[PDB]
């Protein structure tokens, strides 16, 4: 301190010469050399500034950082005629991650599994959809033998609805009478061009019986989500939608929620259209108890007090008294919409 040379100076703060000689001169300090003494007051500056400066630096480095949101896996649906193997394709992908369990030991029906590969996560939503934003991307499921049906351009029209991309994914290829030239000239007649013919239809031939194709397909899904880069801030406000909802006999009412933004927390208020309660407890698809759901992640949600509707945006609430008025506002605000049935013109 008292006195200290500018080489010392620059060890003790860990600079090299030639940069605390261009403090200095910032700071209209005079030297002759590196070897100079240093004024005790001029030194307390430099120690002052150079701290600050470090300081304002890590602040800085920090924001860049934060504002630069993680990674969440791709959500999606599967969809197409209930005929096509769109169960088998849920129930191949479900097994391609119970290998030859723990174990075990142990599954719970959460609304959505997680598929894992080296590539990155994928989550499906279990159940096809016939049927808030959901899913990502739609895979709609054709059979090469069968063709397009109702039940497909119904499956497809929902998907566009709701804004998912789309996988054309033509099953059971190794049937005899498999024709998925007939499925692509079918989905050409409807605007949908396979890349092949350098369009933008993207079509993947599968077999969900013995799994041929379906790491492909994975792939695709993968791929796509690097590109769209699919990403959410942990810490939003937390926000969900509601998968299904439920009476247990034993545990009373539950309700499956997917969660989008933030991350929800054993003992949160939430609301969910006009029901609400306090998080309880959160279960995972693994059976485990979590504190803790942040995006991408399906969970079993006790404590609603009225079961939810499915589709419903589930958001995070301060506390009780905020949920109880923002579903009451709902309820009162329906009956109104519906009083202006049974009123006027009926
Ligand atoms: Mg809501």
């Amino acid at each position: 301190m008292a006195k200290v040379r500018i080489y010392q100076l620059a060890k003790e703060l860990g600079m090299e010469t030639q940069e605390l000689l261009e403090l200095l001169d910032q700071m209209g300090v005079a030297y002759k050399s590196h070897a100079s003494t240093l004024e005790e007051k001029d030194a307390e500056a430099v120690r002052e500034l150079v701290k600050e400066q470090r300081g304002l630096q890590e602040k800085l480095a920090e924001e860049e950082r934060r504002k630069s949101l993680p990674r969440r896996p791709p959500v999606v649906v599967i969809m197409g005629h209930v005929d096509h193997g769109l169960t088998t394709l849920l129930d191949y992908l479900r097994k391609s991650r119970i290998a030859e369990k723990e174990a075990g030991g142990i599954t719970q029906h959460v609304g959505a599994f997680e598929v894992k590969t080296p590539q990155g996560t994928v989550v499906f939503i279990d159940t096809p959809g016939a049927e808030a934003k959901v899913a990502d991307i739609a895979v709609i499921v054709i059979a090469a033998d069968d063709g397009i049906m109702p039940q497909t351009e119904e499956a497809i029209a929902h998907a566009k609805a709701a804004g998912a991309k789309l996988i054309f994914a033509i099953n059971k290829i190794d049937l005899p009478q498999a024709d998925p030239e007939k499925v692509k000239r079918q989905l050409m007649e409807r605007g949908f061009v396979p890349e092949e013919y350098g369009g933008d239809a993207i079509v993947i031939p599968i077999s969900a019986k013995t799994g041929q194709g379906v790491q492909d397909l994975l792939e695709m899904i993968l791929l796509l989500a690097e590109l769209e880069d699919y990403r959410a801030d942990p810490n939003a406000e937390p926000r969900g939608v509601i998968l299904e909802s439920k009476l247990d006999k034993q545990a009373g009412i539950i309700a499956n929620m997917l969660v989008q933004e933030g991350t929800f927390r054993v003992g949160d208020y939430v609301v969910a259209g006009e029901a609400y309660g306090r998080i309880r407890a959160m279960m995972d698809a693994d059976g485990n108890q979590r504190k803790e759901a942040g995006p991408g992640s399906a969970v079993q949600v006790l404590g609603f007090q009225e079961l939810p509707h499915a589709g419903d945006v589930v958001e995070w609430v301060p506390d009780l008294e905020a949920a109880k008025e923002i579903a009451e506002e709902r309820k009162e605000e329906r009956k109104a919409r519906e009083e202006e049935e049974k009123a006027r013109r009926p």
